[PDB]
């Protein structure tokens, strides 16, 4: 049984993320803002980002710092926890950052939609590293697990790829029948979840498995972002329906 979250006033929402407290963050892309809801509350909070233009992905780190990708201004911005200071991360050469993820060490991973690459920047660094994915076509969703394995939605090629921590060669995950997929997420068991945008469904694949499961969402309409919390609850931005839904 899915539950609709009590967000209000969303338009064409994009990324979703969930922090360790169960607080859910949504990129309300059509309104150039990020909104959050705490577990159990009915009051949503608009975050103090300024100057966003066509945001898409959102991530939240351990300390509560929020990262958002911004298509108009072609940048990734950080909203500092507490101070609420907004800074632009010093990525270089982006053409339209799509997805963002942050790992336990504060390293920020971004999909570079126009340049068919994934780039990462450690905390406070002026060195960005291009990850050795190959043959991507308009990558969008990205996620990183506690091991450092990176998962990328290769949107143009209707597939999901991973680069395991330690490896130099990507693996194509054995998802089947995806169509223009968008968001991706990974839980602490290594189960991967993907928004199969073009077939209105969310699909999941347990670690080391070859058999995917279709999650029992209903009435999704062109879904976009996906996230999973520490209890296994899956959150999907139901983009075409201007809402966010969750499934325990």
């Amino acid at each position: 049984t899915q539950t609709v979250l009590p967000f209000t006033g969303l338009n064409t929402p994009s990324g979703v993320a969930v922090d360790s407290a169960g607080t859910v963050y949504v990129t309300d892309h059509g309104n150039n803002r990020v909104v959050k809801l705490a577990a159990g509350s009915n009051t949503q909070t608009v975050l103090p980002f300024t100057g966003l233009n066509t945001p898409s992905g959102v991530a939240v780190d351990s300390a509560g710092t929020v990262y958002v990708t911004d298509h108009g201004n072609n940048r990734v911005v950080k909203l500092a926890a507490g101070s609420n200071t907004q800074t632009v991360l010093p990525f270089t050469g982006l053409n339209t950052p799509s997805g963002v993820a942050v790992d336990s060490a504060g390293t920020v991973y971004v999909t570079d939609h126009g340049n068919n690459r994934v780039v990462k920047l450690a905390a406070g660094s002026n060195t960005q590293t291009v990850l050795p994915f190959t043959g991507l076509n308009t990558p969008s969703g990205v996620a990183v697990d506690s091991a450092g394995t990176v998962y990328v939605t290769d949107h143009g090629n209707n597939r999901v790829v991973k680069l395991a921590a330690g490896s130099n060669t990507q693996t194509v995950l054995p998802f089947t029948g995806l169509n223009t997929p968008s968001g991706v997420a990974v839980d602490s068991a290594g189960t991967v979840y993907v928004t199969d945008h073009g077939n209105n469904r969310v699909v999941k694949l347990a670690a080391g498995s070859n058999t995917q499961t279709v999650l029992p969402f209903t009435g999704l309409n062109t879904p976009s972002g996906v996230a999973v919390d520490s209890a296994g609850t899956v959150y999907v931005t139901d983009h075409g329906n201007n809402r966010v839904v969750k499934l325990a």
